[PDB]
This record gives structure tokens, C-alpha cells and sequence, in this order.
């Protein structure tokens, strides 16, 4: 019969081509789910798989005037939406998605059931991800000068360890943390470190979201943090000076649910997927709006003190050899490790409200 | 002559698509109305429909530019406009629709006269709808736990199933309620009980429509509110500090109207049917900016005082999100409708529970 | 020559495509003057009249792609504009247009005469349309519940009649009408009977428009009202409390106008016919920004003083007394606005108004 | 050499399509100047046109795909642009061009040597512009109720005579009007007088034309307001409450340059001619933004003093008053057309001199 | 073998459509460098062309999608860009150009090689641009009443002179000047007899040019001084070294009624400033009968002070 719809069966029937529920066509070109809603990738994919096809269909698919025609056929036949993104223990790459829970990689076919849309923005090299390697040593040393193995500082190094391993599951977490210490700790280190780490899967949100209503108007600001493993973020002043606003206390509970609200600019879709990992890093001790009982079950603190109780010397080549991602993989197996060491059954962020002087009180 | 226009008028004839009063091009594909304001979905059940057609008529319509030329048939054969979502008893789902006064299941042509343009999302699997199941009783002792059968709370329980019940019919209700509560005492898992049984006919939306005025530009936070049978107003915040807008009495009085007023963006439609059930979840004591008869005529208010301590499940959250007690909340939800709201849909007031109104009285 | 260029010239030989001086292309399909500026109306129209051409000429209308050369040709041939709404006298409705003066339901070519292009959206039933029915009798005790027929509430009840039965009339009208009383009242009865009743010539918008600039940006809250016959702004919030904008005293003189301004999104027509007969359903005395004379010959005010059946709604939204209430409507009609048509204000009403008078 | 060339170059022989100096193309279709950016004004000449060429040319214009290569033909002849409504005292309708210093209605090709593209909207009829009946009867008397021909109210008369008849002459005026009086005392009656006289030369802008700043974007208040002979701007709101924007004086001068800026939505026209004699129809004095000494040149006002509309809309009085209308502008303005300030009334402007 | 190529190909040889830095291409239609960024003038270029080519090739020309093909391919076929107003010796028409350091009127091809887009307003017809004529008489009478032509005020009116020779150089000046006075003592005229002089190649502003930052929200005051030889200014230091700058072919010139202030005073900007003072019809103005009387003497001017270096000095 037609043979330009036997072909747009063939191309269906592989399942390559999705029908989202926010209307988009995800297509699956060079083992990645991409996707553009200004123009479409169809016609990419069709001239992608025109190796599979038999011979007497590869010769039809060069003429653009073809591939147009499949094309239009192809969108005539995704009647019902799929849902995207609904495995929490995988991290994407440009090339496979890693397997997070046993820490393999899977590539191509194996890697296409896992339906997830994002991605780090890199690729992925299992050669150097390795445990056995002089970077890894220098990174051991970095982050144990920067968080010391003592005694005293026995719960404070494995939330921090917890916390950063959170990192990486794609599921809401319930619970905010603060990276509360004084200027030249490691805040800003640890920021770089795990930004060269995860890459897209970040962002350094600005101060506005903890003092602001999210309500009213656009915010651009909050329509970033759709499906971003984690948010950062940064500058919080001082709160007794010309400009002292207060931490809002139902602002943070906005942002821990699986929903949040907020429409960019010049759009209509008010719903966000919430994957985030809330950091707020703070130099001075926060003062919030009002403290009822249901702020504590959602704070954390992560105290740095290292410079204080040590005086460890300023190295200079770290901010060199960081921003190459050196210390790429590196700290992947590190975070890798820590996650198999903590969350196995159920990803799960526990509150500390014990820490905070105003909390305390409360207590 | 001409078998494109022959097509054109056996699809015409089945009476698979309408047309809308705002001007869309209802199609019916797998059992469900769908439409698209962006782009049509006439070629999409033009192809689907190939099966039904003798064979010398099932070979043209796989050529695109010849299925073009029968949707512009179709598009110009359909000169009247219809009705839609006219019967306040019915649920839809994706594949069929549930009768509520008696509760069943209708696929197919059986249900098609029931022109509902809105759907939950999923599909209703009849093998889970029973009674005889071990989520079932789980989700009994969830409920029974959050509001407890005693009788210093029986009013407050049967006030609390009419309020629940009441988000499954599709006709406009002229109350506000208000989930009154301490915190940590179950209204978040009610809301997300009721959230994977209705699916898709549930939303969430800002303060906006509370405080400030819906007329002034667009407000695609009440142009969302179009034909959706409940919605969630959580999170209000404390109207005894100092700089709190207060909820304005006009707004709580059009909200209660057949019809609201209010446009999206980049749109000129300007009036939207009003079929949801208002719900705040609110924590403190709502503080209104005049008080007259007509605002104490459209609140209820229902209590939740179980943080009665009982242990708190770390699991619970994570089969919930999972769809796990979807039918089993359904199957609730359908059984008390069949006992309060089977002759006249109401809702009523209930003006002792809130300081101002009880000196107002 | 062409036997499509004939094909044309016969489409417009009956007269059934005119072009009004908006810009518009107004056609006749199913006895109705329907217009839209973004649906294909002339090639719809150019399908349906297939069934008065000759059979030779009736098989190339089967042609998706010949029926856009016809279109062409007609677009083409509509040179000069034409005038329409011109008889403030006449109500149409899906199926024809009923003359008030007399009663009489034309339907039809003696349908066409009468350019209107809004439509009530229904079509008029003659058998119910008659003085002795069941429902007749239970809408007037309704009404007359709502207004009773005693003597101290004469002259507010023939008023309250007035302002009702101007609804119909496509003509300017010269003031402004406040719903004044209590919470239930029956003004949200009142405005749904009157909407069921007169069906689309309804139109209910915020108070936005009764306070703002009504010039800057887009603002279809106005472009809405393009030749309605009846526009009801509720929800008058309180003017004691500080914090409440006062009504804008220079857009009531803006809206007593036989050409009101304003213009909708990505459009370029500012200029819109006003037949409206504007009612606002308050709950208090209204507040305005400044008092003069130029005021006190705009405005009329009604009060509500009944202070229930539950099922009352039910049948109401299901269109039960629809058109009981056009058939008093008319017999009110054609009591009290058959010479001229016009509307007197009442300032004994207002507080302030009275004040200054 | 070609079938749809000769047929443009034929048509564009009859002088019958024109490039203005704007962009726009003006087509003459039943004895009018008529100009659309949204219409296919041309491909409308051209099947109008059929009639004036060999048989063997009047067989293809009836397909429209032939018409739309006549058409894209005659856009790419058109090279040269000309000047638009030269002649500012001459009156346009629908069927032809009224000459204001003489007072003949030449009618048909006679009118189209006078490039006025706008018009009354009206076919004009002289019958009914005779000098003598009962209609004109009502007139004088209503127009004496209004403003009565004492002798205090004489220097205003005239005055009020004068814009009244510079309300025909299509030259850039200089001047300021403002209809001062208390209400029900006749500006509307004048104004719906003026209307019904003049038809489309005839539109009523809102106050952003004043009170703002008429450059950011699109603003088809002013690009209506587009060699129309009069304009208002009626309902002035007062300024001494709290809360109340002002008069922005430096937006009046822009109102006496012949290029008032300003561009409607989806097309490049930015500049338009400035032919209005505007009138503010206000009820309180106005309060300027700033006063100065070239604000006393370009202000006029009329004081309405003496405290029938069914028929007004009937379009009923209009022939016999473009009657008095060109009889008064045949007493005041043939030599030069010039308008005059009267500062004296302001108490600001008093108070400076 | 594509013959419409090669029409492009012919048509592209003849140097008549350019592109310029601007991204927009400038075409020669009736001795004038048109350009239009809303409708292209391309295929009006080719149907105006079509005379010239052989017989085989302008029969084609008629169609009126022979002509996209061809607008296409010569669209694509321009790949680098060209630098305009380049001259600044020259004073353009409407139907051609005026060399003045030698003083004749260049038109058609002999004036196409001057590629300037900007022009003055009004045509020029040599047979009245010559001395013999009453109206100079009356013109130079003017003149020598508003400024004396005497000893006492030589210093003056030679440097009135030069200011006004300097608005026909096609290039940047690098000195303020001012005119200041009294009321009613020739601002006014000298302003109506310079723009009936030149025409459209002169700009006439206000006050902000002198008062806002030149870079803030949308201006066109910095815009519609693109290519104008001249801009008067009617009715802070920063903004006087800004105007001095090459990006600007005007000659700033701003009328003043009283003595001026300035944000600082410094040597920096006492180099750039010039003053003239002046301590001394109208219907025949608008109907400009004293157009090209007043070009003749501002040639004359130009002939005398400013071949062979242009550069004002600063008079403190």
C-alpha cells in the first residue's frame, strides 16, 4: 500500500517518539531524550534511523519532501500522553543513564526505558570513574581538610555526607538545609566541587525565594527549579541592617511539597515538578519571620568551622583545577558511595532543630 | 463523486465531532472527548476512524493531504454550536464514565450522550472498585484516624463526608469551606487522598483569588478554575500580625456564582462555569474585612484534631503518590454520595464556629 | 466566462452576504445574521446554498478547493458598506425576529429585512408562547413575591418594570439603574430570570469598568458589550471602609453615549455601539468621586425589601419560565415604551443626590 | 510580449491607482479616494475596472489568480509617490468634492484632480441645500437658544463662529479649544451638530491624547486622528483633588506640528498629518503642567452661558447645517485661514500679563 | 545554463544594489540611493533595469515571479558589505550632487560613485543659482542688517561665516557654538533661512540634548541626528565632550537668550567652545524664494575659508 506509512509505522512501533503530557514530541536522537517546542526533531530522527529501515526504504528517506510527509503522518498517530521522569534512582548522562543503586551504566536500548528528560549536560567516562587514581587522594585530602573525621565532629560529618549525597535521587525531598559557617570555610569550595560534579542538575538561584510572596506576577526564578536534582543558594545578609528582611516562615513551606506554584513570564503552566535539594548558604545566623512547630520538622544545619579549629593554608591551584572539571568523577564515586552508605530502601532528610539558638529556645 | 465529501458525511453522520459555544472542535478518540485550542485533532480521528468505512474508502485517508481536504469538509459542514457538561451526576474517566446515582461503569456508545469534556486522566479499572481488599481496610483505619467515629464528633465527621462528598458532583455550590486545624494533623493527606482519587479534576491555586482584584489584566490563576470540581486555597497566613490582607467579602461572594469573571493570558474569552467545591486549608482563624449576613451564608467550617496522638508513618506518604488507595477513596467517596446527595445537591452553612460570626449572631 | 464567477454572482443575486462598515462579513445561514471574525463563515454559507443552484452547477461546491475561489470572487465583488441594527424595535432570535410593537413572529426572507446581527441564541417556541400556562402562574407569584402589588410599593414597582422591559429596546439608553437592598432580595433572582429570559443580549463584567480609564490598553471588558442589549455589573464593594476607590463620576456620562471607546486584543477597531441598558446590582448606597447637576438626570435607583424555596434555582438554570417571563416582558413592553422609548432618574432616592438637590 | 502586463500598464494609464508619500495605496473606486491596509483595494479596482478594456482583456481579469499577478504587476509599476490633499478648501463626499471659495459641487472626474482621500462618508445632495426651509428655520432658532445674538455674547459669538468654520479647511491649525460652560447647556447638542455635518471628518479621541505621553508603541488613538478635520476630547476631569494627572503642557505643541507621531498595531505608519481643529469639551478650567509665554499663542475658548435630540441622530438637520457652516466660513476665512488665541479668560494667563 | 542567474549575475555588475553595515540593502531607482527596510525596492530595481539588457534577456523581466527568482538570487549573491557617506566635501540633491571646493552639480552616473542615502529636500536647477539676480540684492541686505559688515563687528561676522560655511562639510565638527542674544535679533530668521537653505538635512531640538544622559530608555534625539549636517539647538560637561565625537556629521550649534552655566569649567571643554553675539520677509520663507541665493553665498563662504583644511577654533 502507502509506503510512507508502512515507514512511519516501522518508526512508531520503536517506541523513539513520545507524546508528553505539557505537549511537547521528545525524540531520541544519539541516546538522549531531547526535545524542542519552537521547532521539531522529527525529521531528525527519521533521516537518524534510516539505517534500520530495509534497503528499499533508505533510498525514499532522502528527499525532504518525504520526510516531511512521514512526518505528518507520525504526528497523526500519538493519540495518548506518557509521563516522564518517574524513576528517582537513576542520574542521566549525555551518553546512558547511570544506575544508581548498584552503580552500573546502561547505554542505548537499555537506557531508553528509563524515560527521563533532563540530563547533567557532560559525558560520562568509565575509565576515569574509578576509586584508584591520584585525583581521588587529592579530593580525599580537599574535603577532609575542609570537614574533619574527629570525634567531635562525629554527626556533623555524616549529615554533611547525607545531605550531599541527597544530591542525586530524583524524588521531593521534605527537609531544608543550611550551610551555616564563617567567610573562607568551604561553603563556596563545597559549591564548585559539587557543580562540577552533576552540571545542569544545578542552580544558583538568587536570594528572592525565602523573603518573597511567589504568588503574584511571573517568577522566572521559580520556573528554573523544574526537575533540578539541586538548587543553591547564596548571599544571605546581615539581619539587623537597612534592608532586613525576615525568612518568611510559610515561604519554606511552599517549598517542600511535590507541586509548587509559579508561572514564568508570558506563559500559562503554573505547576512544577519539585526535585530540588534546598541549600541556603548563610554567613550570619538566619531570623525568621515567626516559629511554630511545623518549621522545625524541615531545617537543618551543616556548621563549618575550618579556616575557627584549623588553620589550614590557602591553596591556590584548587580554584584552577576545579573549574576544568578535574575533579569531575571523582567526586561522582565519592557521592555514589555515600549514597549507597545511607539511602538504600527510602531516600529520606531528617530534620535538626536542635541546633539553631532560636529553635532551641523553642525547644 | 467526490468519495472525500462521502467520507466527509458518513463521519459527520456517526456524530463524533461537535462544536463547542467557545469555538472548539470536540473530537472522540479512545472513549473520551478531547480537544485542543492549538492545533485540531480532526486528522487525528479522521485516521482513527478508518476502520469503520468500506475498504475502497479505508485506502485514501492514509495519504496526509488527503485526509486535509476531509477535515475541511468536515469544518464546513458544522454550522451549529452545542451544549456541553450539562449533567451534574456523572464522573468521568478516561475510558468511560460512572453513573453516581447508581454507580456504574459506562464505555463505548453507552457513554457518549454525556457530553463531558473534562476527565481525571487515568483509567477506571472495576476489579479495584470492591470492597473486598486489604488497601481497603487500610484505608479505613487512615480515616478513621484522622477524624475519629466518636459522638462528641459525629457532626463534625458527617460534615466532613458531605464536604468530601460533595467534590464528585459537577454542578455549581454556593458555600466556602474551610479546613480549620493544628498543624501536622492530616489535612495534606486528605488533600493528597483526594488529589490521585480525582486526578485530574483537582487544583491547587494561589492566594490571589482571595485578596486582590480578578478584573484588572489577566489571571490565569481563575482561567484555570474552568469546569474543575474542586480546588484547594492551602497555606493562609496570619491576619493578626502586622501587614496581612485580609480576605475581601466580594471575593467570597462571586465565587459562589454560576458563572466568574476573569480571562488567561493573551485570550479574550472573559466568563468561566463554575463547577469546583472551595477548600482552605487554612491553620489560624480567618479574619474577613466587613461582616454581613450574606458572607456568614456561604462558610463551613469543619474541625481536625487528631495530630488524640497517634503515631506518626513514614511509609504513608510514599504509597500514596503512588496511587496505591485510589480506588479504595473512590469507592468511599461514590458510597457516601449515594447517601447525601442523591435527590438535591446541597450545601449548607454552619455560622457557630467562627468568633465574628458567632457575635454576629 | 468562469462557471464559478457565475456560481458567485448568483450567491449574491439573493442578497445573503452583506459587509458592514467594521470591516465584517456578515451571512445568512439557518434564518440568522451570524458573523465571526476568525471562522470560515462565507464558505460555510457557500456549501448550505448548494441546494438552490442548478445541478450542473451544485458539483463543483463539493470541491473544498473550488469553494475558495468562489469565496474569492465574493470578497472581491462587496465593494460599498452596508447599515445594521437600525430597528430598535425588533428582538431576534435564533430562528427569526419578533416585531414588539405588534407581536407578530416573522421567520424567514420577511426575516431578512431587519439587519441584526446579535442573536438570543434560542428559538422561540409560539405554543408556549401564550398567556394561560402552569408556568406562567408560578413565575407570577414569583415576581410578585419579589415586588409586591401593594400601594406604598407602586411607583418603585412600575419603575422596577420600566427598567425591566427597556432590555429589549436596541436603542441608547439614557441612564443608569442601581439594584439597592439587602442580601436576599431576589436581585440575583431578578438577574436570572432576566438572563434566561433574553439568553446571549446579557452580558455581566466587573466593576473595572465602572472605575478606571476606560481608553488605555486593551480592555474586552468593553469590547464585550459590542451591540449588547443589557450589561450587569455586580459585586459594589463597601465605601465607608479606607482603602476603596470612589466610583468614577465622568465614565457614567461615558456610558450614557451613543458610541462608547475601547478596543479588544489584536484588533484595530476602538469604536463600539452601546444599546445596553446598564443595571448595577449593588448592596449599598454608592459612594462617587464629585456631585453636580450633570449627574442627578443619569441615574435611577430600585429598591428590594422581601426578605424561600430551595428548589427555586433548580428550575431556573434548566430555562423552566423562559419564556413566560419574555411573554410579560413584552405585554410590560408595549405598556409604557410604545410612543418613544426613554428613561427618567429618580435623585429623591440618593442620600447625597438628594442633599444637593 | 505579455497578456497581464499590458493589462497593468493599462491600468495604471487611467491614473486610477497612487502611491502615497506614506506607503499607502490609494485606489479610486465609485468617485471616491479610497485607502485600506487590510482590504485588497487594488484587486477590487481591478475587476471594477473590467469594463473599460478590450473584450479579449475582460475574459482574464475574472479569474483571481490572474488579478493577484495584475495586481503584484501595478505594486512593483509604482515608483514615484505623490502628494496627498494639496487643496486645504475643498470639502469631500462620497460622490464628489464641494468647492469652498466658490461654492459649485463638481461630482465624477471633475473631483479627482482634488487628491482628498478622506470624506464625509455621505453621498451630498443639493436639494436639500437650499437655502430656504423649514429645517433651517429649526436651526437658527435652536442654534440662537444655544448662544443668543445679544450684545455681551458678540465677541464670543463670533469667535465660536470662527472654529465652527475652520472646522472645514484641511490646513494645520494653531490653536487650543476649550468648550468652558456649565452642563445641560448645548456642547453635546453642538457637537452631535457637527457630527451629523461632517460624517467621518469627525472623531472623538480619548484623553491619553492630552494627559500622556503618545510614543511608546502602538497608539491608534492618534492614527485615527489622521487628517481629520476635527477631533474631541470631551469629559475633562478636574485637577485641584487628590489625585488627578494634568493637561502635560508639553504634549500641546506636539499637537500643532503637522507630523503628530504615532503608529497602529501591525504596520510601520508612525507619522500622521495634522489637519484637526481639536476641541476639549470640559466642564472645569484646565491646569497645565507647567505655564510659560508660548503657551498664550495656540488657546481659544468658548464660554456657553444659556442653560431634540432624537431627531439630531436622524442625521435630519445636516444638510442645512453644511449650509450655514459654508456660509460662515465665507465670511471669516477666504483670504487667510488663521485662528486666534483669547488668554485673557484663563486667571493664570490673566494674572501674567 | 540558468539565464535568470545570469540576469542577476548583469544586474549585480552595474553596481546598483548594495548592501551596507546597517543590514540593509540600498538600490538606485531615478538618480537617488533609495532604501526602504519595510518593502525591499529589488524588484522595482529590476523591472526599472530591464531597458537595459538584450532583448532575449528583458523579456522575462515581465513576469512577476521571474523577478522573486532574480531578487533571490541577487540577495544571495551579496556576501560583503560597503562603506557610504564617505565624502564629506559633497552636498546632496534630489537629482544630484554639488562639489564644492570646485563648485559643480554632478548628476545620473557622474554622481553615483558619491554613494550618499541622505538628501536635502527640494531639486536643483542651476539657471537662478548665480549672482545676477534681485533676490540676492535683497538677501545680502538682510544679511548685512542682522550683522553689520562693518570693522567693529569683523570678528563676528567672519566667524558667523566660517559657523555657517562648517554645516555643508559631510563630516565630524569638534567645536560647540552658540548663538546668543537678544529677543527678536535674527535667531529666528537665521534658523528659517538655514532649513530653507538646506532642507531636510537639518534636525531642530530641544533642551534635552543638553540635560539627560544620551544612552537611557528609548531616544531618538541621538537617532534622528543619523547623517544631518546641521542641528539646532532651542530653547553638562559630559554631554558637551559627547557631542564632539565622531559617532555624527552635525554642526552643534545651539541658540542661547542669556548667559550660559555650565556643570564644571575646566581647560578640557574651553577648547571646544565658540560664541558669536548679535545686537540687531517671513511669508516668502515657507514659499522659499530664499533658497538657492543663500546656498550660492554659503558656497562662496566655504570657498573662501574652508578648502583646504575644515577645523573650527575655539574662541574663550
Amino acid at each position: 500500500g502507502n509506503k510512507l506509512f508502512n515507514i512511519a509505522q516501522r518508526i512508531l512501533d520503536t517506541n523513539s517518539v513520545l507524546l508528553t503530557e505539557r505537549g511537547d514530541h521528545i525524540v531520541w536522537i544519539n541516546n538522549s531524550w531531547k526535545f524542542n517546542s519552537e521547532e521539531p526533531l522529527i525529521t531528525k530522527l527519521i533521516l537518524s534511523i534510516r539505517h534500520q529501515l530495509p534497503k528499499e526504504y533508505s533510498s525514499e528517506l532522502l528527499c525532504p519532501r518525504k520526510r516531511k510527509t512521514v512526518e505528518a503522518n507520525i504526528r497523526d498517530m500519538l493519540v495518548d500522553s506518557v509521563e516522564t521522569d518517574t524513576y528517582p534512582d537513576k542520574l542521566p548522562f549525555k551518553n546512558g543513564v547511570l544506575d544508581l543503586v548498584d552503580g552500573m551504566f546502561y547505554s542505548g536500548d537499555d537506557a531508553k526505558k528509563y524515560t527521563c528528560t533532563v540530563s547533567t549536560g557532560f559525558k560520562f567516562d568509565d575509565t576515569k570513574f574509578v576509586e584508584d587514581s591520584p585525583e581521588m587522594e587529592e579530593l580525599m585530602n580537599i574535603i577532609n581538610d575542609i570537614q574533619p573525621l574527629t570525634d567531635e565532629n562525629k554527626k556533623n560529618r555524616e549529615l554533611y555526607e547525607k545531605t550531599l549525597s541527597s544530591c542525586l535521587c530524583g524524588a521531593t525531598k521534605g527537609c531544608l538545609t543550611f550551610f551555616f559557617g564563617e567567610t573562607a570555610t568551604g561553603k563556596s569550595t563545597t559549591k564548585r566541587l559539587l557543580k562540577s560534579a552533576i552540571g545542569d542538575l544545578f542552580v544558583e538561584t538568587g536570594q528572592t525565594i525565602l523573603t518573597d510572596v511567589l504568588d503574584k506576577g511571573p517568577n522566572p526564578f521559580i520556573a528554573n527549579m523544574h526537575l533540578k536534582r539541586s538548587v543553591f543558594c547564596s548571599e544571605l545578609p546581615d539581619f539587623a541592617c537597612s534592608g532586613s528582611k525576615k525568612i518568611r516562615s510559610d515561604n519554606i513551606k511552599k517549598l517542600t511539597e511535590p507541586c509548587v506554584i509559579g508561572r514564568p513570564c508570558f506563559s500559562n503552566k503554573i505547576n512544577n515538578r519539585n526535585h530540588a535539594t534546598i541549600i541556603i548558604d548563610t554567613n550570619y545566623k538566619p531570623v525568621f519571620d515567626r516559629i511554630d512547630n511545623a518549621l522545625m520538622r524541615r531545617i537543618a544545619v551543616v556548621r563549618f568551622r575550618t579556616h575557627y579549629d584549623k588553620v589550614k593554608l590557602l591553596d591556590e591551584g584548587l580554584d584552577g583545577k576545579i573549574q576544568n572539571n578535574r575533579y569531575r568523577f571523582a567526586f561522582l564515586y565519592l557521592l555514589v558511595k555515600w549514597y549507597k552508605k545511607y539511602h538504600i530502601p527510602i531516600m529520606k532528610l531528617y530534620p535538626t532543630p536542635e541546633e539553631i539558638p532560636d529553635f532551641a529556645f523553642y525547644l
